[PDB]
């Protein structure tokens, strides 16, 4: 399989005041813009046409795209962001959406909570994190989409980080990035799991795209452990997401 598109969306000035856990200090707009478009460059080294979407004051957090949709070979289902501040990320993104999936979009309604970071792409089963921002009904509703087209989908348990691909992710050919507590699941026990050192978390978040691995600079034992795999590794920093939460997978939809 191949990706054929990715959709991505400008950072606003907003963003200095995005939703964040950490205490890394705040982003620097700037310097953030310089590392999208670092990204963007990136992306348009891996074979997929790229809509770019312009920014959006209102809404600070709206450069993580991965959370308000989630695109499959079957269909789009626009999500229901757990954060009040993000709930309305939806509305700006349904036109692009619709424009590539006509006659195919889903979505989750109340109840029902979901932000797609939560969710990880395996073939044509996806799993599905219980979080704080992603609820059992909102992965239920998820989950029978999923089936309705033909797909799978499953819920996995978590505590320790905000979304499940904060610690995950699927490079393709069973090759699964994991770190803390996802590292022993059983249900990732028949992957090839490559475990994140404990100083370099943050990379377990990272990108495949056409058999390129798009992944945060500044980590080179993990830089090590996908480059041995096979795969043409392209670093990116991405610091001032870090700040706020957000990497690689966050920044685009791929589809
Ligand atoms: N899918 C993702 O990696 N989402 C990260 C969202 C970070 C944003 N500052 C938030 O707290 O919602």
């Amino acid at each position: 399989f191949m990706f054929k598109h990715i959709i991505a969306r400008t950072p606003a000035r907003s963003l200095v005041d995005g939703l964040t856990s950490s205490h890394l200090g705040k982003p620097d707009y700037a310097k953030a813009l310089e590392q999208h478009n670092a990204y963007i460059r990136a992306l348009q080294t891996c074979d997929v046409d790229i809509t770019l979407l312009p920014p959006d004051e209102r809404f600070p957090d709206s450069v993580f795209v991965e959370d308000p949709v989630l695109c499959t070979s079957r269909c789009a289902i626009i999500t229901r962001p757990g954060a009040e501040s993000r709930r309305g990320e939806t509305e700006i993104i349904e036109e692009t959406v619709q424009r590539f999936y006509p006659g195919k979009v889903e979505r989750i309604e109340a109840p029902g909570t979901v932000e797609a970071g939560d969710i990880m792409m395996v073939g044509d089963h996806f799993y599905i994190g219980e979080s704080a921002r992603t609820n059992a009904e909102g992965a239920r509703q998820m989950i029978a989409i999923l089936e309705k087209h033909g797909l799978s989908g499953s819920v996995v348990r978590l505590e320790k980080v905000l979304h499940l691909k904060t610690g995950l992710a699927y490079l393709e050919h069973n090759n699964l990035l994991a770190a803390g507590e996802f590292v022993s699941k059983p249900e990732f026990q028949d992957f090839n799991i490559i475990e994140i050192p404990e100083e370099e978390s943050y990379a377990a978040n990272c990108i495949w795209v056409n058999e390129r691995v798009i992944m945060p600079a500044g980590y080179p034992r993990t830089r090590e452990k996908i480059a041995r795999l096979g795969y043409r590794v392209i670093e990116v920093d991405t610091s001032e997401y870090r700040k706020i939460d957000g990497g690689v997978s966050s920044m685009s939809l791929r589809f």
